[PDB]
């Protein structure tokens, strides 16, 4: 009775990328059912804009109650920043995964130094219009969120202003790939399974994995509408527990072949298992004369990483996402300062529910002791101290603040 979800039903959206694994596995391996959530519908979203629209309308309107998200979408939706003023409060409940993302670059840029650190290739990229007829063109999967941040950080770390020196745009994943094939797209912030296909099919090479840019960086999260969570507190915790067990299950190498088999299935990603087998072993052919990566720790991780617990949603990570938003001058009026960012974070991040669910499920030993993971370090030496985001912003060379 006390654990009995108020409802066993919920519609959770997902995008066909490795970040969705916990949702798919929690469902397919019976982890959701174990806790009473036998009516979970893991619904594939056409794209991020559609996922946003669907959670804004909610399940009662034919959309979704929550699901998988790039950060800080839950916060932006809560504030109605990306919903034309339609504020739909949401709660960030857990981080689904870390890594499993990367930046692909067109083959025409090989031997140019456009790798992890593009410093020496900065002028080349900056003068691409002069030398090649068009501004260097890069793409992400939705503005102002994860992929946009990853590619922006990467560019900026090397001296390339992503807003002024290049054409950074949101472009469908397929179109972008086709663009690189055609010779019109120069790079794109992607993630698995897209990277394997790009290298294998000689479409391009991997300049770097986000695992290299920011080891064990916060990635995508499970977030559900606040009205749903408020009305169904027990069901919410049941979902969290199913997710946690799924994440733990996925991280055991012995289960990864099955994980790959399931998510690649027709009813989910619908892709050849061969393209995900490597990444789930932490194996990536990088290309451009760079050594291949063969490290489980650099592949996608869903439960524990080299720093702490992956699933626990650290508020310090929400803070980085909003701080980086401020860095690029995103939502100038809605999030004009760090204090406002923090206020939004305290309304959105429900790490307390993760703690409670983990405790009830018997994962007390895995619960981080703090809402902050501490000072974060990027591949270029820049550090983000959650206690002083202002210092972080001021340490950055390229920014709009
Ligand atoms: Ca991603």
């Amino acid at each position: 009775p006390e654990m009995m979800p108020e409802t066993a039903n919920i519609k959770l959206g997902y995008i066909p990328i490795v970040e969705a694994a916990p949702l798919i596995i929690a469902q397919e391996k019976g982890f959701f059912a174990k806790y009473g959530m036998t009516g979970v519908e893991v619904s594939k979203q056409a794209n991020w804009a559609s996922a946003r629209d669907n959670v804004t309308i909610g399940s009662q309107g034919g959309g979704i109650d929550g699901g998988q998200w790039q950060m800080p979408m839950p916060h932006l939706i809560t504030e109605g920043i990306i919903t034309n003023g339609n504020k739909v409060p949401m709660y960030v409940l857990a981080q689904l995964i870390t890594q499993g993302n990367g930046i692909a670059v067109a083959p025409m840029h090989e031997g140019k130094g456009v790798n992890l650190d593009i410093t020496k290739a900065a002028d080349y990229i900056k003068g691409f219009n002069k030398t090649n007829g068009r501004k260097f063109k890069a793409a992400h999967t939705f503005p102002n969120v994860n992929q946009d941040f990853w590619i922006r950080y990467w560019f900026a770390a090397g001296g390339v202003d992503p807003d002024t020196d290049i054409d950074l745009l949101a472009v469908p994943p397929a179109e972008t790939v086709q663009g690189m094939r055609n010779g019109t797209m120069d790079a794109f912030s992607t993630g698995d399974p897209w990277p394997y296909r790009i290298v294998t099919e000689n479409i391009g090479y991997m300049a770097g994995l986000t695992a290299q840019i920011w080891p064990y960086h916060p990635e995508e999260y499970l977030a559900i509408r606040a009205d749903w969570v408020d009305k169904n507190p027990k069901a919410t915790k049941a979902l969290l527990k199913g997710i946690m067990e799924a994440q733990q299950w996925i991280d055991d190498p012995k289960n990864r072949p099955e994980v790959v088999q399931i998510v690649s299935g027709r009813n989910y990603f619908n892709v050849p298992t061969t393209i995900l087998e490597s990444p789930f072993k932490g194996q990536y052919t990088m290309g451009d004369g760079q050594p291949a990566i063969d490290d489980f720790q650099k592949g996608p991780l869903y439960w524990k990483d080299g720093i702490g617990n992956v699933s626990y949603p650290y508020k310090s990570h929400d803070l980085w996402f909003l701080t980086e938003s401020i860095r690029w001058g995103f939502h100038k009026n809605a999030i004009p300062d760090l204090d406002t960012a923090q206020k939004i974070i305290d309304k959105v991040n429900r790490e307390d529910l993760w703690r409670e669910a983990a405790t009830e499920a018997g994962f007390t030993a895995d619960i981080p002791s703090s809402t902050s993971r501490g000072v974060e370090t990027f591949f270029d030496g820049i550090t983000f101290d959650p206690a002083n985001p202002s210092a972080y912003l001021q340490s950055l060379a390229i920014k709009k603040v």
